[PDB]
């Protein structure tokens, strides 16, 4: 069974892409080291070969060593740890690394190409690195001691710094300065007079310099000299100053310690590795129950509660992303599931611990996808029962009747947030008997909270029997003079005549009493509304604005709310595979028009600001919206405006399914048109290079093809260091597409412009590799006419280069009937760039031989006595 595996990887390796290939040897090596002491070497060869053919040098260098445990008889190994060593930055372990492996066999270029460049890397590395610790010195001089005009020169200072770590790993050794970065980066975060961007850009350093392993496990290891206090500080480090975003800040030099124990995704896909993980299993155990010991403690703040509940559904759902199985399942078995229920029941008037509203999100979705890391077998019950016996344990203590309300608006608000999250097991504990009883018990009550939350119950429970009993309830409680319960209560009715629209206009137009999570209520009502609704908001444009308004005054709950509002109006999703024909409010001018006041009002910002939320769906919906906001005359400059591209290459990184997709397509149809240094500017130009890639990863059949054409043939008009950017993704089978399927399409206009420019090492290799015959032959053939302008013009222009070249000119002489049309549809017909376009590439054609400069004779001579006149 070894071997019927440890094929499977090198052919995994050439079949598509390696980045499935690596994990195939992660998972072959379970067997290893035991049962077999040959096929476990040769295998850890070839891994650490596979994660160095990604761009990890860290584990390749890990594993390589591994490997040559047994005896040191691996070569590749030694190449490949020089390989890894060479990018390293430590250049000089690269080099001996290399002598040892050229000596064994002094064949092969590649072993004596990287001893080349070892030859001048480590010789002016001395100098670089001298002059590089004179800099890191000077740099720490300036943003932390005594260094003049205040926050100017500062703020300047450590900016300067995270690029001198950022973009150059040799860098980032020197300025963590051997393992002396951390006590002036935490000494600074101290200062409670500090502006807050200094301290998160001295933070930025602080994970850019960690994000490898050791230099991340000596930060946890620094601190204290007994190992559980040291992860402590590290963990307790957002209980500080947390300013606004210091927290969201702070809190990825936590997410860095569990890439660094397990080595993990970081964003890109990656799997982590079973072998770290078990050694470093007790650095885990003593991090996760200091984040679980730090989820109830009373003197953690609020919103650095709920980014540490970010934490766990990052990291421990070992069906998406994090550690394996096994410590899935150790949360739930002792106090840190039983504990993780509790602050479900919190809420900002009933907590013990600060908590905030927003804390619906962060605390509904770990619960989810806890679900969603709970489908083994055991799992689905252990974690049920534990939830039912926590249920059962809340019910009997309860008691509303001394006191015990609390118990009660505690056990409602537990039940209301598991109907956001898990509604597997939240439905399965609505069916108890006890349980609408007390809720009818609370809806009557002068208890002003247990009512609201009432209401909140079954608008939660909006998808058997109980929901009956509910909505009764829900319009009697909504005459209530109170604005927290009929604002409450108004998402029920529509949950289920537009009246009810008419006074939720009012609910949100006037900003006098409605403020926090009223207003959010009031937003959440309308969006279950829909059908024609659409209309009747467009033609009111107060509805826009204080909508708008509300998105931008703190709309972290405003997320889904919003998304499903401008997404149903106009945009449409598509799924898996009378009354709309005749409906004048989303099917023709309409949507133009809705679209058209919807961007005008300033829908952006409100989309930028709350699109902070992990919701993968409302991720959807958001890049649904912004896709459906393009694709109009102006709206190309306003998406540029406020930066509608630039969070949306944002959301591309984490969404949906599907989500990534709509983004994907939502950039390419904002862009293209406008133009090349403002649809991507400066250093924002690569990060839209990726988005370009997957997007031909489908099929080309539909309008999405087009689209992914026409944004990239603006890609590369300028600049030729994105054409060697583009390069290193491999587009060809992307080309191969249109190249034999599209029949309408101008992307042969920018497949010329791709090839004819670009890197000279690539193009070069690239007009001329793999048959291009039929190539050159549809650069003749669709050059004569085809009913298109550009077609012979464009098609033309690479003739005329390509006719210098040496190799290319024998070629020429396969097809000779093609000449008679491209040169008589050039001085015969209409058109104007065509001529000038024809008669150009005839007379490369005839000056480069003269063989073929009889072979035309006429056809020439029929241009050239046209051009005279």
């Amino acid at each position: 069974t070894a071997e019927e595996i440890r094929d499977e990887g090198n052919a995994a390796v050439k079949d598509q892409d390696y980045i499935k290939a690596d994990e195939l040897y992660t998972e072959a090596l379970q067997l290893t080291t035991d049962e077999d002491k040959a096929l476990r070497p040769v295998l850890y060869r070839n891994r650490a070969m596979a994660r160095l053919k990604r761009d990890d040098f860290e584990g390749a260098q890990s594993d390589c060593t591994k490997a040559l445990e047994f005896d040191g008889a691996d070569v590749k190994a030694l190449f490949r740890r020089s390989l890894a060593r060479e990018q390293l930055g430590n250049v000089g372990p690269a080099f001996q690394d290399a002598k040892e492996a050229l000596r064994l066999s002094p064949n092969d270029k590649g072993i004596v190409e990287v001893l080349q460049r070892l030859v001048k890397a480590n010789n002016d590395k001395i100098k670089q690195t001298t002059s590089l610790a004179n800099k890191v010195t000077d740099m720490e001089k300036l943003a932390f001691r005594g260094e003049a005009k205040d926050t100017e020169q500062k703020m300047t200072a450590l900016n300067n710094l995270l690029v001198l770590c950022r973009e150059s790993e040799s860098g980032a050794t020197g300025v963590w300065n051997q393992g002396a970065l951390v006590p002036f980066v935490l000494n600074l975060i101290n200062d409670a007079s500090e502006n807050e961007e200094v301290t998160v850009t001295a933070i930025r350093i602080l994970d850019e310099t960690i994000k490898n392993s050791v230099r991340c496990m000596k930060f946890l290891a620094m601190h204290d000299p007994d190992g559980p206090k040291s992860v402590r500080f590290v963990c307790r480090l957002m209980c500080k100053k947390s300013t606004k975003d210091f927290v969201d800040a702070t809190g990825i030099l936590v997410q860095r310690v569990f890439n660094a124990m397990a080595k993990m995704d970081r964003q890109k896909e990656m799997k982590p590795d079973p072998e770290v993980a078990e050694a470093n299993k007790i650095w885990i155990i003593r991090v996760l129950l200091e984040l679980q010991e730090m989820l109830q403690d009373p003197k953690v703040g609020a919103v650095q509660r709920e980014t540490c509940i970010d934490l766990f559904l990052k990291n421990l759902m070992h069906m998406d992303g994090g550690i394996p199985r096994g410590w899935s399942w150790k949360f739930v078995e002792e106090r840190g599931l039983l504990a993780l229920l509790d602050v479900a029941s919190q809420i900002p008037e009933l907590c013990e611990y600060p908590v905030s509203a927003e804390t619906r999100q962060h605390v509904a979705i770990c619960l989810q996808r806890l679900e969603e890391d709970m489908v083994f077998d055991t799992k689905r019950t252990i974690f049920k029962e534990k939830v039912d016996m926590f249920f059962n344990a809340l019910i009997s203590r309860c008691t509303n009747d001394d006191e015990g309300h609390k118990y009660r608006i505690k056990l409602s608000c537990f039940l209301i947030t598991m109907l956001q999250g898990p509604v597997d097991i939240g439905i399965n504990l609505i069916t108890n008997d006890q349980l609408t009883p007390i809720m009818l018990e609370m809806a009557a009550s002068q208890d002003h909270l247990m009512q609201g939350i009432a209401a909140e119950l079954i608008v939660a429970t909006v998808s058997i029997n109980m929901l009956k009993v509910g909505i009764p309830v829900l319009r009697a409680l909504y005459d209530s003079e109170d604005p927290t319960v009929k604002v409450r209560a108004l998402v029920g009715l529509c949950k289920i005549v537009i009246s009810l629209a008419k006074t939720c206009k009012k609910f949100l137009l006037e900003t006098e009493k409605y403020s926090v999570d009223i207003r959010r209520y009031a937003c959440e009502g309308l969006s279950y509304l829909d059908a024609d609704v659409k209309e009747w908001i467009v033609d009111d444009s107060l509805l826009l604005k204080a909508l708008v308004l509300l998105a931008k005054k703190a709309g972290a709950l405003c997320v889904y709310t919003l998304a499903t509002i401008y997404a149903n109006l106009s945009n449409a999703f598509e799924k898996p595979k009378h009354v709309p024909e005749t409906h004048p409010k989303d099917t023709e001018e309409y949507v133009e028009k809705r679209v058209r006041a919807l961007v005008e009002e300033g829908a952006v910002p409100a989309c930028v600001a709350v699109s902070k939320t992990e919701s993968k769906n409302a991720l959807e919906l958001i890049a649904r919206s912004l896709l459906a906001f393009a694709e109009y005359e102006d709206l190309r400059g306003r998406i540029i405006a406020e930066g509608g591209t630039v969070l949306c290459l944002r959301l591309t990184k984490e969404a949906s399914g599907e989500g990534k997709i709509k983004a994907g397509h939502a950039i390419a149809k904002l862009g293209a048109k406008a133009d090349p240094m403002i649809s991507f500017p400066g250093q924002r130009a690569y990060e839209v290079v990726k988005p370009l890639c997957d997007l031909l990863h489908p099929d080309v059949e539909g309008k999405a093809n087009y689209d992914s054409l026409l944004t990239l043939t603006n890609l590369a008009s300028v600049s030729d260091s994105i054409r060697g950017r583009i390069l290193k993704e491999k587009a060809i089978p992307k080309i191969e597409e249109f190249w034999f399927m599209t029949d309408h399409e101008h992307l042969r206009a920018a497949a010329a412009e791709l090839l004819l420019n670009l890197l000279f090492f690539e193009k070069f290799y690239e007009e001329t590799v793999a048959p291009g015959t039929d190539r050159l032959k549809l650069w003749v053939l669709y050059s004569a006419e085809v009913e298109e302008e550009r077609l012979s013009r464009a098609s033309a222009a690479g003739f005329a280069i390509l006719t210098e070249d040496e190799n290319a000119c024998a070629r020429i002489m396969d097809e000779i009937k093609s000449w008679p049309e491209v040169f008589k549809d050039i001085a015969m017909h209409e058109d104007a760039e065509t001529q000038r376009r024809g008669l150009m590439g005839i007379a490369n054609i005839m000056h480069s031989s003269n063989k073929l400069c009889s072979e035309i004779v006429s056809s020439e001579v029929f241009r050239v006595l046209v051009a005279v006149t």
